[PDB]
């Protein structure tokens, strides 16, 4: 059995921390490790309230997750930092923000050529394939651009593996845009959560386009969705000019179907699309 | 918190092609099957039968891989253990070695100086790692062969054939180790760094290795002048004072990885991102 045990790192030796981001959960901050004169990123517990034990296993678990799934497009875990009164997971450090970022603040980023945005597509797949390939697979249950991470030229590293579960009547978590209908309500078709997600994130990058962006209560896109209703395929969202159109409509619209069992692996779904990815040059 | 090595069945390993044999082994490219990425394969001589130490060599390297995997170390992906198959599974690198990009000079007529001072950093950020480590890990075996160069022309440490656990070429090895060792790491560091910023092979014009050895254990070491390294060497003086210490005869005279990184760290900064 060989084993690789995921290091703890001292509080001490986590030198310049700064707040870069604040959720309702935790805290990111960026951070110098003093010995390994790296930048990371340490995701966190509030350090306002003393520490919950509930909120301790959650953070603990996320970090054997992430420690067991680390592959090339899996964003990389470098320890955990366990003290009595601060809970920090430490990871790279992604220069480039999200994917999120890159495709809707167009002017940071006027133009955001094809070959890039399909390797960041195929790139996606050749993760969540890699999950869903463990033993037992690894579901990831919160895919979203958000939590697509760019590291410095621009490759793909998937984050956040806060609501993923592995699998061996309430429904799994996810944010509401990326969830399939049928992951809505409480009461088989877990596995196919992650592709229904790939399939918005593909729309989205396609169209750098906010999905259901008119729609402005999440009640009635979640009503519209368990009708059978999704983002809009037209000229207007999806320009003529995108290469591969034809297949790449067919694939999201596959993915997204409100029947699961028309909806593909990840490794169908790589098989399906070498071909087009094939066609981009470096 | 425990992460396994993955066992990667033979059937699962397709189109495997020769890159490279050496005289213990072999590195293949292959694609996984399932994972449907380029991998490499550093596996035992397909012709000979399997020799029991043999396998317990290659054992040892893929733990060691797994137990030191870092931003500038070489990704293991995983281990094909089969009777008569033996690999160490590891990411592809595009970009060959450290080797290749300064002395193939008509494939690459230029390499700009921020591109090799960040790889210079970079080697430090990896070993640097390896020594922080507890035990620690001491590399043995840095060469430029050894430094391999990702998609984007980052480093990946590899070929952990020769370390130990702290409880072939001569030219990177300090004179200590062959007189008739911590310090061992860092003294080819320095080589490492005089042959980056010269484009040039450490004692090329020495045509016996016993030449090179008795030279070096008398305090001979590669040429430093205005031909092997050019006065436009962005901060050339304390880039050949850094080499100078890292080499150096007494052993307590050379840095800490960690030192080294302090000491250079301002030099490193002046350079703009690529
Ligand atoms: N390694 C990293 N490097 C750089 N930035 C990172 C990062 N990890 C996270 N971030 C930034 O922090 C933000 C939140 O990270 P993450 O999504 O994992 O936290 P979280 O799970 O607590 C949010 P939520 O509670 O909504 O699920 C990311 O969108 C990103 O901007
Ligand atoms: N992950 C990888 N990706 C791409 N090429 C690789 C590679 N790993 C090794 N190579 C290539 O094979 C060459 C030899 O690899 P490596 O040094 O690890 O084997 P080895 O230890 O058997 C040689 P020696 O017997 O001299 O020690 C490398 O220099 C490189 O050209
Ligand atoms: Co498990
Ligand atoms: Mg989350
Ligand atoms: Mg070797």
């Amino acid at each position: 059995a060989i084993c690789s045990a995921l290091p703890t790192i001292p509080y001490h030796k986590l030198a310049d921390l700064r707040y870069l981001s604040r959720g309702a959960s935790g805290t990111v901050s960026s951070a110098r490790h003093a010995d390994w004169r790296v930048q990371v990123a340490v995701k966190h517990l509030h350090i306002h309230t003393p520490l919950l034990d509930s909120e301790r296993k959650d953070v603990l678990r996320e970090a054997e997750i992430l420690h067991k799934a680390r592959f090339s497009y899996i964003l990389p875990i470098l320890g955990i930092c366990n003290e009595p009164e601060f809970l920090g997971i430490v990871t790279e450090y992604m220069p480039n923000g999200s994917l999120n970022e890159l495709l809707h603040r167009k002017t940071e980023y006027p133009d955001v050529a094809w070959p890039l945005r399909f390797r960041i597509l195929h790139e996606i797949a050749l993760g969540v394939n890699y999950l869903h390939n463990m033993t037992p697979p690894l579901l990831h249950h919160d895919l979203k651009t958000q939590n697509i991470l760019l590291d410095n030229e621009f490759h793909v590293k998937i984050a956040d593996f806060g609501l993923s579960k592995w699998r061996m009547s309430a429904p799994e978590g996810g944010t509401i845009i990326y969830m399939p209908p049928e992951n809505y309500e409480p009461g088989r078709a877990s596995i196919k959560h992650d592709i229904y997600s790939y399939a918005v994130i593909t729309w989205e990058v396609l169209s750098r386009k906010q999905p259901f962006e008119d729609v402005t209560n999440p009640l009635q896109i979640m009503y519209s969705v368990s009708q059978g209703h999704r983002p809009v395929i037209n000229e207007e969202s999806l320009p003529y000019d995108i290469p591969h159109r034809a297949r790449m409509i067919s694939l999201i619209e596959s993915g997204w179907a409100q029947n699961p069992d028309e909806r593909p692996s990840f490794l169908k779904c790589l098989i399906e699309l070498e071909p087009v990815f094939r066609t981009f040059e470096e």
